């Protein structure tokens, strides 16, 4: 179970542009 870490891959590649 992940939201945010579902998120994850969301931001976490809004953060590596």
């Amino acid at each position: 179970e992940m939201r945010l870490s579902a998120f994850f891959r969301d931001f976490i590649l809004q953060r590596k542009k």
